[PDB]
């Protein structure tokens, strides 16, 4: 008879605490001016335009014998679709050329490992950088794997903190978040230290409000018209950027191995 | 068409810690007399007379083209001449050679490093020097990160405590706070451990209240009438001083080396 | 440009406290039986079987230019549905000749005015009726006017008491609930006194669960294909009962007439 | 020497609780549409466009011997002018010909005064038409000096709640809340009782975001050039407007006769 059913699974969503650590500056013409005062009163302005991530999704009239209705057949699939677009949008703003928080960092801003692994002396340094307020260290799981290891080889075990639905591993009361999108190449990741905020001159994300079918902030569903075979298409669009609004809000640690292990026994 | 702006930021402001954790007493005409007992009842005072931390500002009549107004303009530079003005009085509260904390310790209460780096028995040290309710150590951030590298090469990690929105390593439950007044010369800062309160015979501020423009403790904003070019000025005046009641309030940790790390692998 | 839109507006809806002051009691086959001993042990069984709130939604092909998508019409044409499914799920459980509350009240539970106007004398009465834990009172919001006209006229303020966002006035600390589907005719309403619960052999509603499409207990959303037109049609159901455990648990108070005024000045 | 002064006092400042027990919603261009199912699904669509309250304030470089700067004269007279203009704000509320609250109440949900004085019964016929959840009571000062003494004369001491600094008096538990932008004309005033909210189909208040020079929720400042005599002027605009989205969400109580009074002794 009947059977129990689940909506679609998707296995690319991850938790994106990245979206919830930053903080939101609605931009209401897509323009931001970020005036920062030169000799440390003249200022030099920064301009961060928000930039578009889209996709066309188009719905057919089709069987799909898991929807029993073209209503429900629509409803999962603007889902998986604004999930995914947030996936991407998190993606850039880690890995962004223009914007990214990867490429907004200064060379006196990055460091590297003292003997490639993440250790808590480079930690330590790290914050140095960063010691008005960090919020936050950004890895992929990996480099929390590496970390972890480097702890235990010291005998220091490092505590955890509840927040999101997660438990973080902080260093010096500061968690260790891991995100997907940090690269690891050549076995290789980054370690990356954060202030957020517009008050306490941090970093900010950037979204663009009053929009055409907006559901969430800077996320627009519109209806592209039907074509001639009744399939009908919806844009969904997010206008993101990110502002650095002090240099010394943002460091970045680099040349951290994730394979290296310690004997005993 | 309309473009999102911010306020000015300035890469200088600091958390400014320091002008919180302090207690601060008024002074209604500007001296201050501590009457301590000369053997421990005749007494022997020591007089504190506060200083001036002064600056002029000049408001002209120009485009500026990031303001949109003469009223903001002059919004703007009022703040960024305060903030400006506050972070002179930490660095006279820290760095003064007739008020400093490390101008007015004594020689009795002033030690050195067993070997340079420091080391918990350093701070075990200071806080025999100061074993009467410490409140706070002050060094700078590179000094924060040498001490957090030598508690871990001894396999001992340090709690944390929030404060003013931060997060503060403690040693023996006291906290261990961040300045960059703190000199760095030569690779070698300091340690200050320090109590404050007047009604435990501590470290207080002074200020003056009651002033012309008054807008912060302390703090005088006044209008020195206009120019023949219309550049509007005004005078931004902070009256400051710091009195030590009891000696045993305040030690020095001396000759603490930054740049030293120890081998592993 | 763009104009600001809002959801279509139904001036029907209702807060329907009476669906939210029941409790709810799970069917799994559509069947319910009650049993109630008869010599108060043998037993006579009453039985109740859920009976159907239905309406057949054709979905258009039309312009509608009050929706911008064809995503949009189905989806607020839906909720508009639904709304009037609960509406007239409110008026069956009050006013269905097998199984609603003025059906189901036994006459030696029922009871006529002193003098026409509710006073507080009849709502006494009304208590000693259902003397054992009392939940709500139930009129139209002409009732409640009356009964507080003759409050006001006896110098007796009732209280009130907040609950679902509303402020209901309470007779001897039970609360008088205002519905619009208690019949007013010929300038009479009706005062109804319930006992909810099932643990407490109260009045209890029935739903079903386990449906096709269900989105609210017992509430069951399908699709049922597609015409020539291309007039997509929805199927929205409610299967519905109400049940009263023992008949001291339900009292109706006859002939209230709401339309009576006393003189002052 | 120096005398401690006030910022200047304006007589005409209210306290303006109209303003705060609203529900405000931001309309992006202007225009406000609101879409009633005309059978109670067809739909009537209403328009609201936002109307502006302006005033131009010329600031002199003039002496105004109160002020001893031109910085502080301009910022008290923004100060005083953004005051007038939300007094304006809240009259236009209540007594615009387009979009006031007792322009667009309809014929059928305005009653009038049994006897002339405002008694219970009046406000309970008054609760009557707007039984699903009234939020509050708005009338004249002089309105609730009378309606406490026809309660008194009744023997019916009505209760009071603590809102936004104030106590008011509650019939049924709903506030009665003072205001003296409500008309009094040979010496009758008007009973308002009003449902707020755009979730429950009630009265909203519109404003414009994103606007030059914002300072509050649909308010704008701006900086209109430089005349001859170097008079600076600024432009303070609000766009405001009000919706009803269902009839039965607002009534009227007429003809409150607000000088009658009961002998006694």
């Amino acid at each position: 008879a009947n059977a129990t059913k689940t909506v679609p699974q998707l296995s690319t969503i991850t938790p994106r605490f990245l979206l919830h650590l930053l903080s939101w500056v609605p931009v209401e013409a897509g323009i931001y001016r970020v005036n920062r005062v030169v000799n440390p009163y003249e200022t030099h302005p920064r301009e961060y335009t928000l930039r578009s991530i889209s996709t066309l999704l188009d719905v057919h009239t089709r069987v799909s014998d898991l929807y029993s209705s073209p209503h429900d057949q629509v409803t999962q699939q603007l889902r998986l679709t604004i999930e995914t677009i947030k996936e991407r949008q998190e993606y850039e703003l880690v890995n962004n050329p223009e914007y990214g928080l990867l490429a907004q960092a200064t060379p006196e801003q990055t460091i590297q490992t003292l003997a490639g692994a993440p250790t808590p002396d480079d930690l330590d340094a790290l914050i140095t950088k960063v010691w008005k307020t960090p919020a936050f260290f950004l890895t992929h799981p990996l480099g929390v794997a590496a970390f972890g290891r480097e702890c235990t080889y010291r005998g220091v075990p490092p505590p955890t903190v509840s927040m999101y639905g997660a438990q973080f591993i902080t260093w010096r009361g500061i968690p260790i978040v891991p995100s997907d999108k940090v690269p690891v190449e050549d076995g290789t990741t980054k370690f990356v230290l954060v202030r957020t905020g517009e008050e306490r001159q941090g970093v900010v994300g950037l979204f663009q409000p009053g929009l055409v079918g907006e559901q969430a902030p800077g996320l627009s569903v519109r209806f592209t018209g039907i074509n001639r075979s009744a399939i009908a298409s919806y844009l969904v669009t997010l206008y993101t950027s990110l502002a650095v609004l002090t240099d010394d809000a943002l460091a970045v640690l680099d040349g951290v191995a994730v394979d290296q292990f310690h004997e005993y026994q």
